[PDB]
């Protein structure tokens, strides 16, 4: 635990982290569809859909459990209504013992298999029922069909969309905040299904908590306050951890990684978090996280129209995953595996201290980096980080950057691009993908490009000058940093900002988690 | 007090000229209807010819002298004609047998001189005395002008006359010589006689604020700019406090802070207070926005037309603050208590700046997002306002060079005034007829509060395209139950076609404070 | 009717006009609140707030003469709702005779007092709702103060709201039945039946304004006004090139002249059955599309793509004129004027640096073709004043500094005398459409001396656009009061990415209380 620098006392010295959320205070029910559903306090979601039939007619199938309740959602006053994808309406009436109830459903469309963004639709129109609505209990009664991984989609997505991050309001707080205390869940085979609860509820968090982590203004989150974050988050999981100072990283010669950081008034801090099994481990993983906590983009400043310098508090989004991800394995406790969460983090700032375009600078590796923008930081960051994953002797590289911006031009906002040296490595990020329901896709490394790394007096360019294939380029030039391992590398930097809800995604915790466990 | 060096041949202060060559003019105003004298220096006539555009000239006014009285005969006059703007020499010898210097200015057909035609009318006159070493002029009104019109004509004069030499080196203008003797001629002199040294008081004022804004950011820093508050407070006895970094952060100003945290001079918060002997009726808070220079931040001035090298000049509401500060000292009215405000700092690039997208909180308590840097002057005034607001006063007034979007919507000659009390507004709008400066009211839209609601913080600091308004909107968040205005001055305060400031807002402000 | 040309025979010949509306169907009644309500129909929405507590909870006032649906709206209920702005709950019930009604409200905040924003989010919250409901009727409790003018106002937003434009297409069902509870209702009714013609005459312009350049062109515009004329009674008369040229408008010819339409003035004339009183001319800019000729729209942000909406002027005197037609005002006199055409890149264009000449004889030197809508409002103008009218008031999307000065929301109003434009401000504040008045500052001017010509068409320096393109149209009327309403900033929604029909409740409240 190192002390924050301050300019004036009224900077703040930590990030304020929302640990014990309301969702944690949820007690999660789940009941046999086949047992029939009781209808009382809170609010009843029955989920329904009609397949081929789109936009067609509501019809509740479930039994349940109350005459009256019964008689009102028979299908003669129910097909008035439709399963339009977002739809939703609510029901008011008495129950068999004449107390009032409130029930509703959300259309689901009428496809059979819901995608991970339908069922986000699905999530978002039930999200509204709950705002501006006091509720005790919300009950979701299951109509459609799903498999384990996507139910447990359905309530990571549920939590999170439902939970509020007030941490930074003040004057301005909902006096009407009040979250339900029971969720209950109707499905079929629900004893199969009840696994998924507590790995959603684990899963939530550590999304959340990386959420909370890139939601943080950098004013808040710097590279001192980060790293000791990542320390009490060890020690409330009992992970092994190392805070790297600037001396150890000289000592160590990481030049591409100090030279970023040295515009910056907090120091380099490298995290370095290992879980290891009790049993004997079979699989040693390092997963490297980019943590740049502010990109001001440095002389190479973000001054061009569309730079979206103020949104740049997220480029240390693949370190917060990373650091998501330490949650969830530090919780779940997965067996035959080790761990090893790392993360350069640092400042690209602009100052008198700062590192020049044209400098060229030496690799923990030995290979010298002419810089030909100090806005591609984050490849040099990782290059000394990679070299450092790579000397803890491991079988898997991973490493998850907001790199280039060229991927919102080639996957978008929803899928992000996994590349790598080793396609057996890489079939496992796409398999982790579809258990996790978050998008990835695989992108080529194109051997061709690398020419254009080609120094005339270093041993190797930071950035290409006749490629606009950046996301390509990049892959290229981190690729020279790993020599003899396995090695995958995901961008996201298209994917990890929600811009329509204006809040972070959290995006590649679930995805590292589920690649951890499935391993 | 210390101003900071990075090598000792930077500046410690700010070089301010007070004993100016105007406040060594014999300034005597006589009666028209006694004739006029004319024996030494040069002799202008203000002439119109109301109804015929471009028409004859024609001296109206009794000359004291057979020989110039014959040559201003109408049957001489005739060839020239009254064009707004047009000016001629005549020369010849009076009755002493003294060639002497008589001219003219034409002022028009209208018989009411707009605030734009007084000015032009002015410059031409002041054409005549430059590149022309004379001792005397003497100024004949043969215009109708009502006492808030004379004034003005002298105070422009005095203005435009004066020439800024403080950053002249090996370039000082060797031929550059100044009258010693104003004369002036008018009808009912004995009324106007009052609004001589109004204008003295006036036109230093306003050349009180053009130093301090035309003085370099070099040269005029927070901690010198703070200095010259002070040694200003001395002079005219006024209660003086300078707020420094450890006092603002008791006070809780996170967003004033967060503003100046890049720059290698210390924030500075002037608090100057004129307070009347006896019954104070009225409490009023002037606060002026007061950046000494403006780089933008890490959102860079670095856009074609961004016009960095003129940000100089973001501290001219603070100039015009200390310039009225000046003129009540001076003038001392009763019945009032004025407080003097002014968040000095610097808006800088380094790596202790505050950041695009950076959680700061004002004094009040409320969280502010920062979407973009170089919207920093609302940050310091939402401090100040509170600060202001605290003081218990009854008016608070705040000018400021705010948004560039001023230039888009009134231009370069009318400042816009928006407030959340009509009274106060018309006060404001009365002061700018009397004082002649221009301001329209530009209304605070309140539906554009809702591009300001924040996903984290209470509030955004910018909307992410009416600039002004949402500024305004925002600044309204930190005046809670007081009358506010707030005069934008982003368009108007400098002159480009005299590369120069105008020192706009001075007069405005102690029409403001007289006048109630 | 003239013939619209082609390129191809696919190209349109005409603009789909729908005025037969669903809305035209709603049944209105307006019952009073000291009464009680009846709730055993349809859809009925409380407007509640809680001027006492911010986002304080929802309590219901008013008694309901269904038990079903009181025990539904007891404090115990409602108050897990707030009354934040805009927020919504309905549910689904049965009421005492089992039949099935839905009964919700709308958060209309802890301001007793509306603005005509506030409003139209409380209208959009309740459009919404009803865009997923298959209802037969809306019932509208106000537990509100609402005077009016801004009832009116809710009505024809709710009426404009949610009729949807489907011309160009290749859920729900409008309800027949409205019910409003408000207290003093027998003064509100005489409100419906301007709201059902305020109504129209919007979403009329609104038609006109959304139909894209290649439905809306110079001739197809001029024929829809024919066609509006003739249903209305107006006399009406369509100026084609041969009689603008006779007539010298060389501005207005300038501008057009690279187009494949030919130009077409429009002049509609209502005059009152009795003794004319007051005479008034209505100009709009009728640009169908402003591609912004060889100072082309290529800039970031210029948005060539919404460029249709330049006749949005066009189409709010052409939406006041139905009002004014339908409404009859007695001892008026009115022109309805626009110089309708096409600023297009050809090799007949007008250029960048030609020197033009207008009706009036004044010429003048173009430096920026896009700024061709204060070209073809000078002969407007100087055809309006020819009329001998006693106002002239022109509106058009004039200059994009109009987003940079006002914004979205408040139009900008200019002119020469002072009491018109007052008239123009009262008029604002009955219609609920909002104008600010801003100055033509005179010492701009001579940014607009030619070295060539008697004037320039822009400033080269000057950034004050909107107040130098009005110095430049003053030069266009000699002796009449004159207003200059630029609605570039306010003419299109784009959070709804629609028209506002943004004027022409303005202008017929104008001509009507004048
Ligand atoms: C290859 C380079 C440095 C010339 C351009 C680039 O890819 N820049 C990166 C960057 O600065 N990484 O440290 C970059 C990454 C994300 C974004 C980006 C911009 C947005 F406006 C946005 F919404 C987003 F999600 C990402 C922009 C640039
Ligand atoms: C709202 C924002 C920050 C996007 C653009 C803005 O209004 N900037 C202000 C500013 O920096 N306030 O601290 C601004 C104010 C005046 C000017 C300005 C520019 C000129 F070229 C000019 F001549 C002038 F007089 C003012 C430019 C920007
Ligand atoms: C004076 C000139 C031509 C340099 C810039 C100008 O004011 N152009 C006008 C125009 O082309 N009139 O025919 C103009 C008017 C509205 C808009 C405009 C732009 C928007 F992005 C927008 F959303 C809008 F509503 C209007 C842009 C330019
Ligand atoms: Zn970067
Ligand atoms: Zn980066
Ligand atoms: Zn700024
Ligand atoms: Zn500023
Ligand atoms: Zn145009
Ligand atoms: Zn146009």
């Amino acid at each position: 635990a190192s002390e924050v620098p301050q300019v004036v006392s009224l900077d703040p010295t930590s990030i304020p982290i929302e640990y014990n959320t309301p969702i944690h205070d949820i007690k999660v029910q789940v009941y046999d569809i086949k047992g029939g559903c009781n209808v009382e306090e809170g609010l009843t979601i029955f989920l329904v859909n009609n397949p081929g039939k789109e936009n067609g007619p509501v019809k509740i199938s479930s039994k349940v459990n109350d005459k009256q309740v019964s008689e009102f959602l028979k299908d003669e006053n129910m097909e008035k209504f439709n399963v339009k994808l977002g739809t939703s309406k609510h029901f008011y009436m008495f129950n068999d013992n004449k107390n009032s109830v409130a029930v509703g459903y959300v259309g689901c469309g009428s496809v059979a298999d819901l995608s991970e963004a339908d069922m986000k639709r699905v999530v978002l129109s039930l999200v509204t029922m709950l705002h501006d609505n006091k509720l005790s209990k919300l009950t979701v009664v299951f109509e459609i069909n799903v498999d384990k991984n996507l139910f447990r989609f359905f309530l990571e997505t549920l939590f999170y969309e439902y939970m509020t991050d007030e941490r930074f309001k003040s004057t301005d707080k909902n006096v009407n905040m009040e979250y339900i205390k029971h969720l209950g869940v109707y499905i079929n085979n629900a004893d199969t299904y009840k696994e998924e609860v507590e790995k959603a509820r684990v899963y939530y968090f550590g999304t959340y908590y990386a959420s909370q982590l890139i939601a943080a203004p950098s004013n808040y989150c710097n590279p001192v306050s980060l790293s000791n974050a990542a320390v009490e988050l060890a020690q409330k999981l009992n992970l092994e951890y190392k805070i790297l100072g600037v001396k150890e990283l000289e000592e160590l010669k990481m030049g591409a990684y100090l030279s970023v950081g040295k515009g910056s008034m907090y120091p380099n801090k490298f995290i370095h978090l290992t879980y290891k099994s009790k049993g004997d481990v079979k699989k040693k993983i390092a997963l490297v996280g980019k943590g740049i906590t502010f990109d001001s983009g440095g002389y190479n400043l973000k001054a061009a129209p569309g730079s979206m310098i103020d949104l740049m508090k997220f480029d240390m989004s693949g370190c917060a995953a990373v650091l998501g991800c330490a949650y969830c394995v530090g919780t779940l406790k997965p067996e035959n595996v080790e761990i090893h969460f790392l993360s350069a983090v640092c400042e690209n700032m602009v100052s008198k201290n700062s590192y020049r375009p044209g400098d060229i600078i030496t690799a923990s590796n030995g290979k010298t980096i002419e810089v030909g923008n100090t806005d591609a930081e984050g490849r040099l960051t990782l290059a000394d980080a990679l070299v450092y994953a790579e000397k803890l002797g491991v079988d898997y590289i991973v490493d998850i950057a907001t790199l280039t911006g060229a991927m919102l031009y080639s996957l978008g906002t929803s899928y992000a691009g996994v590349f790598g040296n080793n396609e057996e490595l890489i079939n496992k990020i796409l398999q982790s993908s579809k258990t996790s329901n978050e998008p990835v896709w695989w992108l080529p490394i194109i051997n061709e490009y690398r020419a254009t790394l080609n120094s005339k007096y270093a041993d190797i360019n930071q950035i290409s000058s006749s490629v606009k294939a950046s996301s390509i380029v990049a892959s290229l030039f981190l690729k020279e940093f790993v020599q003899n391992t396995a090695w995958a590398h995901i961008d996201i930097a298209g994917v990890s900002w929600n811009f329509k809800a204006r809040k972070p995604k959290g995006f590649g915790v679930r995805l590292l988690t589920e690649f951890v466990l499935n391993d």
